[PDB]
């Protein structure tokens, strides 16, 4: 499994290259894993991934929530891994063939697929939540070993862990800004994803240090 | 609603700038609306939208299938409209708050949201299909005016048309490569989306001219 320093993944969703690099540099002593998404990539280009690798060496998870047909999913994954991402996050809701397409490219390029099963925001309750256990089972059937579930609903996160087993790797967003607690989330997830609580902080380094301090006994 | 020339939208999913530009230029006399997605954008940058605008008299629909939490959706939409997209495609399955976020940005920035309700690929049957009527009804209640539904399932496309009413705008992918028929799809959809059937042809202009000839009585 992926070895995430301090069990803490930075969600770098600032949309200015100067700010994103500066803030990431400010917290670099605390993390070795950065989650980069569309806010940054669509503002500054996919070349930003190589820039992070050059400046920080961190591993890069592309949170692209891939959710297209199989043929197009393959193209998206290929473009993403070509840009230097170590892993990609894929939606499970569009079905098995769409996930398999991503697994195919990941296998070909030696990278990892993370399956997003239940999302962390309130609207996740409308359609995703009722499908989520089945989506996780589908992941297991497909041989998926990396998963994403919601910090905002620890009971749902726990169920996700139950389904996938202790051997699978599980990361969890919704910590801080969305209301999730770092320590409680780490009862079930291998690592927490944290964005705004760090990158909007007046002092991001102190923010990251504070989070890590709060979970010291879990490290 | 947008006035799509020949009821035909080009899905430009080539991943090389030179190829994408060549093919789009070759079919420009038949099409004034181009759908750009992540295969091209992640390969060549969001600057490709401006370049298409510069080279062609074409409106741009960004098929980004936005599927994040509300706050991140806002950022994605902002980045996409800043780059010059006329419209963005958003997934409905993450729920009402996620869709509303996109609508709010679209209203502020004077652009349009298209709601993707049911997808065209076989895997869409697993989770999306069972939610699709309610996703559509949600769209209607949110005041969504533009929709995307599957050419590959005429019965489902027909039901979607019913739900959204005759005044709503409906575009439909899955024509050609995925098995959908141009004429039958236009019984319900205002415009068809066609990718590979055009852009992989020895003569894209002839392929587009051929599709249009086959629906001539519908124009
Ligand atoms: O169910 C999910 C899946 C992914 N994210 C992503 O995780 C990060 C959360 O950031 P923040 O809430 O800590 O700022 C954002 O990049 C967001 O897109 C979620 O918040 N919830
Ligand atoms: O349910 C959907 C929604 C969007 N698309 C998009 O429409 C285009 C279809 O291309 P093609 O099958 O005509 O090549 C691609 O960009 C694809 O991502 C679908 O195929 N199905």
């Amino acid at each position: 499994v992926m070895d995430v320093m301090n069990r803490l993944i930075l969600a770098m969703d600032l949309m200015n290259r100067d700010d994103a690099l500066r803030v990431t540099g400010e917290v670099r002593e605390y993390i070795d894993t950065v989650k980069i998404g569309y806010p940054l990539v669509l503002s500054e280009g996919m070349d930003i991934i190589a820039e992070f690798r050059k400046r920080f060496g961190c591993r890069i998870i592309a949170d692209f929530k891939v959710a297209d047909i199989p043929e197009t999913n393959e193209k998206i994954c290929r473009a993403t891994f070509k840009a230097g991402a170590d892993a990609i996050i894929v939606h499970g809701f569009p079905g098995a063939d769409s996930v398999r397409a991503c697994l195919n490219v990941a296998e070909e390029m030696g990278r990892e697929v993370f399956l997003l099963t239940e999302m962390s925001h309130p609207g996740a309750e409308m359609f995703i939540q009722g499908a989520a256990d089945e989506i996780a089972r589908m992941g297991v059937d497909l041989g998926v070993k990396n998963y994403v579930g919601p910090s905002t609903r620890p009971e749902r996160l726990s169920r996700l862990r139950e389904i996938i087993g202790q051997d699978s790797f599980l990361i969890s967003p919704g910590v801080g800004a969305q209301g999730g607690d770092p320590g409680e989330t780490l009862r079930f997830a291998d690592a927490i994803i944290v964005g705004r609580s760090i990158y909007l902080a007046d002092n991001p380094a102190a923010a990251a240090a504070g989070i890590i301090e709060s979970i010291k006994d879990l490290l």
